[PDB]
DNA sequence: AACTATGACG
DNA sequence: CGTCATAA
């Protein structure tokens, strides 16, 4: 069914409000309120990265100053995050992250996409449990939380969400051949209660609500899992891709968000994903490249080939902070210190990765960026990762970018530093 | 003065 | 290898 893009069954499964969730359970004060998640109190009251769908209702939004969030949502709480060496600290999130995907592992092969979300390829799950109970009939029940996009439709308790997710669930339920193992539209439905199981034990073992996209690959089973949030999950058939795609904004599509969708727009003058249909290959080739054209030509019939890679962990370990505006780092010894702080983190964060899952870092990077340069970086460089130990790190880190200090002073640092970065990367097994 | 992953290109 | 893109 690889021709059509029905070759696996795909799902996407990320957390609702997650940070909140996770401050939520510590603190049950905070539960069924509307909260936020800040860091940093200082400037503004602080940036939220967080935030809950009762405080949503208020027009919060992440990345907006906590002061701001007040003047919408009066009575919004704020949980703080950690500061640990004079930095934000997200051990919490991460570990509670952990909780989640070591439950998810247990169904299927997962592809970490984020601290809090993970692909899953249900494929060969779904194989089994077709052959388990084959010819048997799926019950609405085994489906409690599922929506199956582009339904209910056609003439024939509507009126009310739940209801409208019930008529259309059994449309698609009634419409199905169950007798036909190989057919796609059946191996997603069982992929949904897989998934429909997936998240209950993540929600029964750490008390997190999560929601999930379902369909054929994994940039629909992103775009799906958006679609009903929070606390449920969106199956994307491929029959639904036209009529969905017909009024989806280009950005909206996982890589589609940047210039690239921007240019897709501008250079082809138009507005939806459902649009590119009306152009060759070649054409979108000539225009965005060989590998794009590609992929745009396939994805916008709803095909994409992505694999799940089975990687649960993260390729590299950074810490990283912002010294914006005045506070940029003007002396020896404020560097010195800054890059301990961040060498001492990632010390911490890398002797546990050792231990967790037997590999070394064997490399490490180390960015900086200078006040009045537009750049993000204004120097990359590296040097051998030999020992786990924060001050050699943080030595060496500042032997790399110590030339690039232009000031006579002894004691003085210029340019100003408005960012450091700590990278610890090419791990290998031991 | 948003703050603290992966992948493609050349 | 370093930079730029995309992103939660
Ligand atoms: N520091 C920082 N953290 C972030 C940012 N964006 C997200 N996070 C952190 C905080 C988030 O809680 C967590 C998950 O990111 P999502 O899945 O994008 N959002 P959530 O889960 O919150 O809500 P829902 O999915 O229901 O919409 O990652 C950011 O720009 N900056
Ligand atoms: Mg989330
Ligand atoms: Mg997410």
């Amino acid at each position: 069914h690889m021709a059509t893009g029905q070759d696996r069954v795909v799902a996407l499964v990320d957390m609702d409000c997650f940070f909140v969730q996770v401050e939520q359970r510590q603190n049950p004060h905070l539960r069924n309120k509307p909260c936020a998640v800040v860091q940093y109190k200082s400037w503004k009251g602080g940036g939220i990265i967080a935030v809950s769908y009762e405080a949503r209702a208020f027009g919060v939004t992440r990345s907006m100053w906590a002061d701001d969030a007040k003047k919408l949502c009066p009575d919004l709480l704020l949980a703080q995050v950690r500061e640990s060496r004079g930095k934000a600290n997200l051990t919490k999130y991460r570990e509670a992250s952990v909780e989640v995907m070591e439950i998810m592992s247990r169904f299927a092969v997962i592809e970490r996409a984020s601290i809090d979300e993970a692909y899953v390829d249900l494929t060969s799950a779904v194989q089994e449990r077709l052959q388990k109970l084959q010819g048997q009939p799926i019950s609405a029940d085994l489906l409690p939380s599922t929506y199956i996009e582009g339904l209910p439709q056609g003439p024939t308790e509507t009126v009310q969400k739940e209801g409208m997710r019930k008529q259309g669930l059994f449309q698609w339920l009634d419409s199905l051949q169950i007798d036909n193992l190989t057919s796609p539209d059946l191996q997603l439905t069982v992929g949904a209660v897989i998934v429909e199981e997936m998240r209950a034990a993540i929600e029964r073992e750490t008390g997190f609500q999560c929601s999930a996209g379902i369909s054929h690959n994994k940039v629909l089973a992103k775009l799906a899992c958006g679609l009903n949030k929070p606390n449920r999950q969106t199956l994307v058939s491929h029959g639904s891709v036209p009529q969905l795609f017909s009024q989806m904004p280009i950005r909206k599509i996982r890589s589609l968000g940047g210039k690239l969708g921007a240019s897709v727009i501008e250079i082809l003058g138009i507005e939806y994903m459902g649009e590119l249909t009306q152009f060759t290959e070649s054409q979108l080739q000539s225009h965005f490249g060989e590998k794009n054209g590609s992929w745009l030509y396939a994805m916008c019939r709803g095909i994409e080939h992505d694999p799940v890679k089975p990687r649960q962990l993260p390729k590299t370990i950074g810490c990283s902070k912002n010294f914006p505006g005045k506070t940029a780092l003007a002396t020896r010894e404020q560097v010195q210190w800054w890059l301990l702080q961040l060498a001492q983190e990632l010390e911490e964060r890398l002797t546990k990765d050792r231990n967790d899952n037997d590999r070394v870092a064997t490399q490490l990077v180390v960015s900086i960026r200078v006040q009045g340069d537009k750049r993000l970086s204004s120097l990359r460089r590296c040097c051998a990762l030999t020992r786990y130990d924060a001050h050699k790190m943080s030595h060496d880190a500042f032997t790399v970018i110590k030339n690039c200090n232009t000031s006579g002073i002894q004691t003085e640092w210029s340019p100003p530093l408005t960012m450091l970065f700590l990278c610890a990367t090419k791990f290998s097994a031991s």
